[PDB]
């Protein structure tokens, strides 16, 4: 498996622009547009993002082209980022993707904040990583997602995705 189709898992497929878990304006594979309360801007972003008139409609190439974008970002991101690079470096390609999960949910900002949980992600203490990262305000709102992820840290392997 590879990062694409896990976040096509978490994320879903949606045409039309929809409300994210938080209630905010997104469109495609997680691609969220705006966070203001406003269709209308969200309508803007989205024709700004796919330069075009489109009237809150996208087509499957259009979304498969911001996913691209989104992805390629997020590893950019971190690659970037003096907290998040080590890690990344320090893992296995099975669990960089998680990393990249949890990047391209909350972005690099949000990721850097658990500090505990990296550090022993860098040790390689998977279970007590698992537990830390249990412990936040992300589980308790999208708890089988996070549980997705967490199990990826901790056995190394796609199978908590292996039967979606
Ligand atoms: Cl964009
Ligand atoms: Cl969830």
């Amino acid at each position: 498996m590879n990062i694409f189709e896990l976040l096509r898992i978490d994320e879903g497929l949606r045409l039309k622009i929809y409300k994210d878990t938080e209630g905010y304006y997104t469109i495609g594979i997680g691609h969220l547009l705006t966070k203001s309360p406003s269709l209308n801007a969200a309508k803007s972003e989205l024709d700004k993002a796919i330069g075009r008139n489109t009237n809150g409609v996208i087509t499957k190439d259009e979304a498969e082209k911001l996913f691209n974008q989104d992805v390629d970002a997020a590893v950019r991101g971190i690659l970037r980022n003096a907290k998040l690079k080590p890690v990344y470096d320090s893992l296995d390609a099975v669990r960089r993707a998680a990393l990249i999960n949890m990047v391209f949910q909350m972005g690099e900002t949000g990721v850097a904040g658990f500090t505990n949980s990296l550090r022993m992600l860098q040790q390689k203490r998977w279970d007590e990583a698992a537990v830390n990262l249990a412990k936040s305000r992300w589980y308790n709102q999208t708890p089988n997602r996070a549980k997705r992820v967490i199990t990826t840290f901790r056995t190394g392997t796609w199978d908590a995705y292996k039967n979606l």
